[PDB]
């Protein structure tokens, strides 16, 4: 079938970076910043299921905040992902968090990501992310867009994660 | 959130030059008084909340003095500022003080700044302004518009008391 699945985190974490690395196996080096909304997709088999992913690559800028909100509601699987190497994008979790559940369904899967653990300058230990993903009582994970590590795994864990759902 | 903020005390004390320097980086050097008064703004970002700053600087002539406590009334935040190389400004922040316990709200936040660090020729010690500010029961702040020092902390240490008000 179709699992609608949605990124969100602050501008500059690397939403669209890890999307088009998952989607098109590419890296931007540039910051090409992502005007409201986008919309991808991809053929994913879950044991033997092909599933089709519809991917929403949502603006982390705070103007077109409010665009987003509204894909909310009706998403099966939503990612937040924080910067490691920017201490205020870990911190706006818990906000983006909050929003998340105002506008979610319930049966929406969760997962935080730590992004650009390739990066020698991380300030968010793994270990802060995992504190933090324990006390929302969502997954956890680092990965690297840039050198692809961790990525495809985002990805799958969560479609697998949405299809144990859909199986009760 | 609209944060209104008013900068008074005495002619020449540098509340312009405070201003510019913030929201423009820029010093000038020259006395270019304030007539009766000056209103900028400037969007600034208290914890993730980008808040949107309408400073008023007032002049410090006695004879613009009355077009200004009018501005009083509906201040959220009120930078009292005196030059550290004039005793005479620095004395005068008691009758700045009690001017504005007649004219602000209760719930406005106060802040004592004491301007022109950088100068050799201080006469006012940074021991004296604490003194005068626990006496008064306000924050105390030393600062320098022309090299730039604490003039930014004035601004958000106002707006996140000011906010840390409003989340009440
Ligand atoms: N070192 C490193 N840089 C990365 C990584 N992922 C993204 N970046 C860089 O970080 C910057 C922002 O990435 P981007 O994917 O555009 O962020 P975004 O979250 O989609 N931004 P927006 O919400 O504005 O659309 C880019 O310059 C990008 O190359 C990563 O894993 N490692
Ligand atoms: N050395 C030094 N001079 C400063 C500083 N701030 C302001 N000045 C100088 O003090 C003089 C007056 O500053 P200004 O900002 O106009 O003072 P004011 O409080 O706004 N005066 P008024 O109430 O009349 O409008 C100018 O010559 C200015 O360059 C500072 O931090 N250091
Ligand atoms: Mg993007
Ligand atoms: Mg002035």
């Amino acid at each position: 079938s179709i699992m609608k699945i949605l990124l969100i985190g602050d501008s500059g974490v690397g939403k669209s970076c890890l999307l088009v690395r998952f989607v098109e196996d590419k890296f931007n080096p540039s910051f090409i910043t992502t005007i409201g909304i986008d919309f991808k997709i991809k053929t994913v088999d879950i044991n033997g299921k092909k599933v089709k992913l519809q991917i929403w690559d949502t603006a982390g800028q705070e103007r077109f905040r409010t665009i987003t909100t509204a894909y909310y509601r009706g998403a099966m699987g939503i990612i937040l992902v924080y910067d490691i190497t920017d201490e205020r994008t870990f911190t706006n979790i818990k906000q983006w968090f909050k929003t998340v559940n105002e506008h979610a369904n319930d049966e929406a899967q969760l997962l935080l990501v730590g992004n650009k653990s390739d990066m020698e300058t991380r300030v968010v230990t793994a270990d802060q992310g995992e504190a933090l993903a324990k006390e929302l009582g969502i997954p956890f994970i680092e990965s690297s867009a840039k050198n692809d590590d961790n990525v495809n795994e985002i990805f799958f864990t969560l479609a697998k994660l949405i299809q144990e759902k859909i199986d009760s």
